[PDB]
DNA sequence: TAGAACAAAATGTTCT
DNA sequence: AAGAACATTTTGTTCT
DNA sequence: TAGAACAAAATGTTCT
DNA sequence: AAGAACATTTTGTTCT
């Protein structure tokens, strides 16, 4: 494929395991690194695209999740080999 | 009564017609003059709160407008 | 610029405080985290360019350290600012 | 003597006429049979020994055709 | 592919 | 009340 | 930009 | 002597 599984925006390449663009990319890695301690203003369902995916992070990030991204996917799949 | 009408944070004084905080104030004037158009999320009803007020946009400027806020309120003291 | 700086390939990039092409970036890497034992058979000036630069590991080498190549380029970048 | 005439590595025989070791007699095979066409880098007067031989396949080629080397050495039996 | 560094967008505060 | 300036936070792009 | 992982090219050894 | 097969070393590319 080539669109970003966490919001539709063209993908850069696989990236923490999952198809994402490059703002989702960087996204995932600040929220996994840090807090990520962020509140849904809707009912946890937001719409992920590419203009709304500025508007809730707790929704984004949940998509991350979802989408299966992980910090250690390089170095797991290389386990799994 | 200190308390912001688009977001319930704490108001700081009447802007543009409406009781509101700063973070309120400088939002609305930006979203008029800059004229974008924003987008909800959800279902075009998203909770307006202190922390929340960042999340959607569309909704904050909407409640700014239903609340009364304009940016000409104060030269209508026409008569 | 856009030429390699060690074997005149178009340069892929900036390495390791130089613009060079990938094989070179890698082939320096290589040759610093290892051994670097490397025999001339000429007189230690062969010709470094696309075509030959796999003709002379001992002399490759010298043209990446003349040319500035360091393994720390960017970590001294932030030094230096 | 067990030295290899292109290379003076130690010699395994006599490969396509000419005494060599088996590194030299594979190159030189794959040479000829590739038919590549091999550039020096230096002056056309490369040192080829034991390690130096993996430098200049230029250099080593035309010494292996210098000292004779021949793919149908062994088929020049003609009477 | 992962990540640093730079850049931009979006928001908030201070000060007049 | 209103707004400019600065500051911070949040997000996105380049990596010559 | 740095680097892992994969891939290819180039060389050398064994075995018949 | 000659060569195929395998093995290793050296080099280069992709990263869906
Ligand atoms: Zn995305
Ligand atoms: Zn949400
Ligand atoms: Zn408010
Ligand atoms: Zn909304
Ligand atoms: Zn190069
Ligand atoms: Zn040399
Ligand atoms: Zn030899
Ligand atoms: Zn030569």
């Amino acid at each position: 494929s080539h669109m970003c599984l966490v919001c539709s925006d063209e993908a850069s390449g696989c990236h923490y395991g999952v198809l994402t663009c490059g703002s989702c990319k960087v996204f995932f890695k600040r929220a996994v690194e840090g807090q990520h301690n962020y509140l849904c203003a809707g009912r946890n369902d937001c719409i992920i695209d590419k203009i709304r995916r500025k508007n809730c992070p707790a929704c984004r990030y949940r998509k991350c999740l979802q989408a299966g991204m992980n910090l250690e996917a390089r170095k797991t799949k290389k386990k799994i080999k």
